[PDB]
């Protein structure tokens, strides 16, 4: 049949993918090759014609990796996928494609702090122009646009507070003033959130994250229409960031988005009782989860979202020290800075990654003294929640 | 000891490597991992202070890829070595961290075609202009200098006629009008050719060739002083291409760099007598081998080179048709585009990759109607010399 | 804290693992070595004493395969794991440790084809005979044993048509007369029995069904005493059958167990909505399937697993055509004859593996001409549903 | 053309396999997957019955396997090959295969360990008897040949003093009296020795050692004819041991296969000089080795040999202590008890690994307390030299 018919878990199995042709192997090859082999110096030109189809090198495409682009294509809705080493790269190779001096960009100010350092440090200096927006506020997006702006950049749900976009107004927004709308669906994934279903052109994911799910691969995603992502991939890619995923990255990033759809779940289930478990908790005075009714922007992510994700936010009381004791009370929960992993991961960002930054510059990004980031994973909540109260108890 | 006391044969194997430090696993484990975990807050802070050693997530930094960056520093006598997601992303990373909008580039007219892409297309769309130049002409490079030269750029050897370019006397050029000089060793690895030795400041690889050598890996190293590599780790790579190696692309990397000695020494003995061979054929017209005396820069070559190398071009007899009969008459050769695998490859150029390309525009980049490029594999060269005699008679 | 104390799920993500001590890696590093460095003699010395702990040689032990062993421990709640190059030579591995010339097996009839043959054809060629009996009748285990009788050999559920042994049953008849039983808990996986818990004394597992679970993995595990996985390590599979695991095979099952939970979970939820729909099926004569109430021992079922298993065998109208039609009509259930992989897998025995088989004596081992055997993946069940609509439609 | 046409080096590169028929990529790909799927019930049958080709179950046979099975067949020059999980597993499940209750082996006493581990206390609890004896006087071989004897099974050459056996004058012995020859031809490889063209009718390797090369791989492979190998893989490996080799580590056993003909010549020219060196030091009372023309079987290994071999084995002056000392003083060999890896390693057998096994059944076994085993690797023969020399100074 066609992959796009089935249900959404089906596509989570199927899409992209089926038994190799020569041998029947039900497994996707690992084509960890280099070179192609060409039957014939004609069979050679016309591939690289693109007048047939076919491979020629690893960089420019592979059996593997065109099987995981085209299975999230799928998901995602979109007409055509492109993998990448890093979701770093994906977002670069994307913007680099689309950009040039003298353009602009609209950007959200709560973003991942890498693509924050890449819009704010380097962008400029290839004369790309970057404004950065509250996009919790459509209207403060609409105010910063210009005749030169290109894109319009946005996260949701956006760390650090879990904050939320609305991603049909924005496309509607960026769509009026002649500029595209590149949403970064890492935090959500498609089982979670479809942003190109909403009027975005274009996602992008750090597959580093929940989409591979294992925290064993660093790599990215690219989707969209057919011919963006052939400049991303002919030019973008090829020329400029050479961000080419290896087969091997690409074949585990497939087998573990095998179980994306019951690790969402199971992810989000957890969230919910440790989110609710957090919010009854005196020592902690606040809990940024969509999933909690005191959520500012509830309804919108309710709309938008048809799970409220497995990350939570949290502020204990006492603030830095306070946090410090908590992270270093932790038996269960594992300090690390990445999320989306089968065991859940904890990290205090004012004593562990911000710690030499101005106390009154976290605070105006959003990072309180307190303030703790929980990525819950597929253990017993029970379990967890017992972790994070004895390390709570003890910290205050 | 010191890793960088021992003959070269024996860096090759035990550089940058040692045995498992919990285990004794002699064979570098992959460390195949996205994040890593931190005993402590404070332990957690130090790490992204740059005050204690340790890594905290792979597209920084991985023990996996650290033993091939350092391995390949020693190889090329360079302080540090940062690990790519292709030869492109070694040669963008390294030129977007150096260059921004107003600086000037003076690169070779004649290197690889995608940095060519780069470097024609790209780089001038961010404001970074670029002067192309036959580098074979010292003169040429000097003056092309402008005082918004940040870097000069060469390969050697180039192709497609393996023309050379005079290492020690260009950095000395670039030197006195305060450019640095970036030199693309793919073709030489560093076991034939050490350019930071005669001057060069930045040495970038395609690894997918001769250093990886098994046609199973894409992937680029970056070598040169501390100072840079950290900036082009730390923002290049980090912020701008995201190019990140994934550990087991460096552990086959680390893997197939153990037999870099042995196999460059078979490639060059190989490609030697092919050489004398096809020189002797009076079905070609030419024979392009650094180890042939009549090679226009031939002394340049024995000083600058300690072999010359595994790739052979050559012009056979009858221009176009000659040249695709050829290519589609070899039964051993292998007809594909990369170069420096076990396996020998064969390319016709104006019939495979260039074929839309206009006949006089081909001829102006050196790339004549009748020109076959040759990789020299590690096949007994009888047999390699009877199918390229068999394929030519046929073909003439 | 100590690996057992956790709820199950929790296990499942952490048992046998931690960071890596060195680096902190996250993901258990795949060691793929063969040996390993001692730091001098006597450290050499003392650890093939067994006189201290560390590793020497791969098919001895490996840190990633010891990771592996340790968690199936934990989950089987047995004291030490031994992984394996199959699930046959985790069978064969240990009966082969246990029994010798002269001793005797009383082995279930209703048991995977290739542990028949090693039994009924291979054991006693080696001097060590097997009776075969209905172990659905524990009087038939018991009347079958001799003085000679070293193992009982069971599995639960059993092929083709799911019956069931009751292990606990049967383990106290084994132990009164004096022999070990070895359960294959294959079809089951820890998170839905634990024959251990029953009194069995040794599992086995093929990890390449449903501990994997992502059809990549050829591999087996046994769990038992300690002073009996030493035999079958240090005899058994040092000696007897190599039947050591790759490291690389070890990280891929850990990394597949992570989801043994949710998986289960999905499998069984799955393939009871199936087995529902089949038998409400006209078309359909017989469902077998533990989670119907018109299984012959339901209610043991009920006791001794946590779930009814992903496994559903049924017979469609119409006999050997009638089964050839119809698995020659599925569009999304893939035809093969392994199980526990993520996608839904169907074999129908009568037309593809006893084809040449009489028809009596496929009858004489419950292979009836209409038989068909269905691994229910993680697919959405309303797709899968469809699909066998669609195809029993056709076939009747 | 024919594989088995070409040159030796050309057959170790190209044997057994060629670009992947569906995409064209070069590197024989890696299908890691468990099970292959049918497009339709006659597909499935019509493979079960052997009666058409093609694949079922990675346990039976593999498309990565076979290529490895199929280049070493071409390279021993007999018909069939079988990869297995280590060189023990090639050696049971070869033997095993071969031999029932009341057979009898006639065995050389200098084999591997573990080998004569299996063949001492294994096989007589089997039923199967072996006779030891010195393979070096075929006059005992005869000697000891029964009615009851199906294989007579040798090393060559042996640990640990190297001594040889003569292959072509034991297979006429082993012939005349019926019986089948076995060799483990692991120390020389294929490159070094060819068994089978000397009238052996079965070589097994330990693949972990010179074929694999790289240290990362434990594996074996049986090489004979068509119809030993079927019954080797379609009853011993499938049903008895399960010792199947992972696609992953055979896809790293092709790969380090194809410089085994470099490494297999560096291998031997540095062992050469080193052995050279030793013999020349006062301190070492003895030095084995082949190449050697002391060695007492000099001529015969002239004969039987291409190449003298990589490993060397010699006596320390100063018995147990100096050995131990000398052992401790290495700064650059390794200290490990493998052998053919591209890093030099190296052992004290009384001190390391027989440490409280009695002085005098060393003795017996040919291990004196001064023996030391070096596995020459790939440095630069200067630099091991340099280490030997400032470790037997310090040592003495
Ligand atoms: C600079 C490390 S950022 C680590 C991870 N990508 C995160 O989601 O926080
Ligand atoms: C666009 C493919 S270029 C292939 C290979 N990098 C070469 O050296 O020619
Ligand atoms: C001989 C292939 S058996 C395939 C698979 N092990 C099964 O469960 O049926
Ligand atoms: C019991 C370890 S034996 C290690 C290696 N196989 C050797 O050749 O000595």
């Amino acid at each position: 049949s066609d992959c796009r018919t089935y249900g959404f878990n089906t596509q989570i199995v199927h899409a992209g993918q089926q038994p190799d042709p020569s041998t029947g192997a039900l497994s996707t090859p690992i084509f960890q090759t280099s070179t192609f082999v060409f039957d014939s110096a004609e069979q050679g030109a016309a591939r690289f014609a693109l007048e047939e189809s076919g491979y020629i090198y690893t960089r420019l495409g592979n059996p593997t990796t065109d099987a995981l682009e085209k299975k999230l294509a799928v998901l995602e809705r979109g007409e055509a996928g492109l993998a990448t080493a890093s979701g770093i790269s994906a977002i670069t190779t994307t913007l680099l494609t689309l950009c040039q001096q003298g353009d602009h960009i609209v950007s959200a100010s709560a973003i991942y702090g890498c693509t924050h350092a890449f819009l704010s440090h380097s962008m400029p200096k290839f004369g790309i122009n970057v404004s950065f927006v509250d996009a919790a506020k459509p209207e403060e997006i609409r105010a910063a646009m210009r005749p030169e702006t290109k894109v319009v950049y946005i996260e949701t749900p956006a760390n650090p507070t879990l904050s939320l976009v609305d991603i049909e107004t924005v496309a509607g927004i960026a769509h009026q003033q002649g500029a595209l709308l590149v949403v970064d669906n890492t935090f959500m994934s498609p089982y979670c959130q479809q942003p190109l279903q909403l009027g975005a052109d274009i996602v992008v994911h750090s597959v580093t994250k929940y989409i591979n799910g294992h925290g064993d691969v660093i790599g990215g995603i690219i989707v969209g229409k057919q011919e963006f992502i052939d400049q991303a991939r002919f030019v973008g890619l090829k020329d400029i960031t050479g961000g080419c995923m290896s087969p091997f990255n690409a074949w585990l990033t497939l087998r573990g988005v095998k179980t994306l759809g019951i690790r969402m779940e199971r992810h989000c289930e957890n969230a919910l009782k440790i989110a609710r478990f957090l919010e009854g908790h005196p020592s902690i005075t606040r809990v940024y989860y969509p999933g909690l009714s005191s959520h500012p922007q509830y309804e919108l992510g309710q709309r938008q979202m048809s799970l409220p994700g497995g990350i939570i936010s949290f502020e204990i009381a006492g603030g830095l020290e306070a946090g410090r004791r908590m992270i270093n009370s932790v038996e269960l929960c594992l300090l690390a800075v990445s999320l989306g992993d089968t065991e859940t991961l904890i990290q205090h960002p004012a004593s562990m990654t911000h710690s030499p930054v101005a106390p009154e510059e976290r605070l105006k990004a959003g990072i309180t003294d307190g303030l703790i980031r929980l990525s819950v994973g597929l253990e017993d909540p029970e379990d967890i929640i017992n972790d994070l109260e004895h390390a709570i108890r003890k910290a205050t």
